[PDB]
């Protein structure tokens, strides 16, 4: 048993998730009750994206091991991937009984409470994640993003700011910090973090967009073109930056452009 378990685990570890299979079903058959190999058979289809298949080989590590903390995360993660996030609630909770001092399960449970739109369940969760181990960025910005779901930006800000402490690459971050300046009123530095973000990502035609749209909103129509152009360059197909362009004519009392750009949005797009 051991031995073949050895062999699935070193095909596994390079990366060779059909040969790991292959081994680890010798090795079952040599002994049903290895819950360890059955799990790890789980981690090699989840590997590949057969879901369906994980979840079997879990649910069979956890008939041997009910206490397997490991099985239930893994149970959990599979269910998170196929977007049933209810059950990947049910079993991070089950793997939480287990180890309530894992930051994972805890993280994760914010993840699908946060994708369930419970945000004020993900915050006290990334909250209890963070206070067992504060080392990543992308937990503080996800806490940032519920308490921007939940309008306290202020909040928001805060843990944006610690995100990008941890990790100032982040065009994520620096993009929402941006926002919730945006929201609190302070729209110059809102345009100097877009403009970070778009130091990061340059190719982002949202980016762009979002960064003429916040000219647009000063009255700075000159800047605010700039940008459209900028975002038709990189997604000659979006509207949205069609219409826009449009509107900026329109504010500058330069009606036959405004006509053009109108008729070319909606060309794209007859709905609104
Ligand atoms: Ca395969
Ligand atoms: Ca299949
Ligand atoms: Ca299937
Ligand atoms: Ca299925
Ligand atoms: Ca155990
Ligand atoms: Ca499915
Ligand atoms: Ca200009």
């Amino acid at each position: 048993a051991e031995a073949w378990y050895n062999l699935g685990n070193a095909y596994y570890k390079q990366g060779d998730y059909d040969e790991a299979i292959e081994y680890y079903q010798k090795a079952l058959e040599l002994d049903p009750r290895s819950a360890e190999a059955w799990y790890n058979l789980g981690n090699a289809y989840y590997k590949q994206g057969d879901y369906d298949e994980a979840i079997e080989y879990y649910q069979k590590a956890l008939e041997l091991d009910p206490r397997s903390a490991e099985a239930w995360y893994n149970l959990g993660n599979a269910y998170y991937k196929q977007g049933d996030y209810l059950k990947a609630i049910e079993y991070y909770q089950k793997a939480l009984e287990l180890d309530p001092r894992s930051a994972e399960a805890w993280y994760n449970l914010g993840n699908a409470y946060y994708k369930q739109g419970d945000y004020l369940k993900a915050i006290e969760y990334y909250q209890k994640a963070l206070e067992l181990d504060p080392r990543s960025a992308e937990a503080w910005y996800n806490l940032g993003n519920a308490y921007y779901k939940q309008g306290d930006y202020l909040k928001a800000i805060e843990y944006y700011q610690k995100a990008l402490e941890l990790d100032p690459r982040s065009a994520e971050a620096w993009y929402n910090l941006g926002n919730a300046y945006y929201k609190q009123g302070d729209y110059l530095k809102a345009i100097e973090y877009y403009q970070k973000a778009l130091e990061l990502d340059p190719r982002s035609a949202e980016a762009w967009y979002n960064l003429g749209n916040a000219y647009y909103k000063q009255g700075d129509y000159d800047e605010a073109i700039e940008y459209y152009q900028k975002a038709l360059e990189l997604d000659p197909r979006s509207a949205e930056a069609w219409y826009n362009l449009g509107n900026a004519y329109y504010k500058q009392g330069d009606y036959d452009e405004a006509i053009e750009y109108y008729q070319k949005a909606l060309e794209l797009d007859p709905r609104s």
